[PDB]
């Protein structure tokens, strides 16, 4: 198991522009178009980043392509920021997976915030960790997906995800 099947498996795969948990306009695998209510703004962003007309419809390949760019882009975010960087680098690499979810799902700055628990991760002390994250609104409002990365950090394993 990795990144790209561990997301794909809490994201799922949709070829066509939906909304979100939180409302947002939203395609392929997990990749946010806008926060926006326009569907017109949504097409356009989606145009934009397939480099086509797209009708609001994007096959499986771009999709993935897409995927590759986020996953990308997280990673490079991760590294980018200093509040991660460190927290990053001294995780094993089940646990970075666990956080490059989290930075995917709610950015950088998102994650950034959840400090506390950071510290407690910093110091491998996973059981107050795991409990500290669940304190959360992310736990409160995706709660399955949310035991899911807890755990894999809580136990350094895939096992939430076989
Ligand atoms: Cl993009
Ligand atoms: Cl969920």
């Amino acid at each position: 198991m990795n990144i790209f099947e561990m997301l794909r498996i809490d994201e799922g795969l949709r070829l066509k522009i939906y909304k979100d948990t939180e409302g947002y306009y939203t395609i392929g695998i997990g990749h946010l178009l806008t926060k926006s209510p326009s569907l017109n703004a949504a097409k356009s962003e989606l145009d934009k980043a397939i480099g086509r007309n797209t009708n609001g419809v994007i096959t499986k390949d771009e999709a993935e392509k897409l995927f590759n760019q986020d996953v990308d882009a997280a990673v490079r975010g991760i590294l980018r920021n200093a509040k991660l960087k460190p927290m990053y680098d001294s995780l094993d690499a089940v646990r970075r997976a666990a956080l490059i979810n989290m930075v995917f799902q709610m950015g950088e700055t998102g994650v950034a915030g959840f400090t506390n628990s950071l510290r407690m991760l910093q110091q491998k002390r996973w059981d107050e960790a795991a409990v500290n994250l669940a304190k959360s609104r992310w736990y409160n409002q995706t709660p399955n997906r949310a035991k899911r990365v807890i755990t894999t950090f809580r136990t350094g394993t895939w096992d939430a995800y076989k």
